[PDB]
């Protein structure tokens, strides 16, 4: 091992941040789209 | 022998999984809570 480690490791971040960006961007954008039922 | 570049990438995969599981209990666990509407 040494650099191919890197792919997995990569992968791991990758998806913890997609996680936490999606989530909070759903979540936020979820929960203001039902606030208002009007268009922006 | 050889580990260094291991901590900086040991504490950002720590800190987003903290994050998104931080978020996901704290977010499910206020809104169940207080579930009544909110007043501001």
């Amino acid at each position: 091992m040494g650099r191919t480690h890197l792919t997995m490791a990569l992968t791991v971040i990758a998806g913890l941040v997609v996680i936490f960006m999606m989530l909070g961007g759903t979540f936020l954008y979820w929960r203001g789209r039902r606030h208002h039922h009007h268009h922006h």
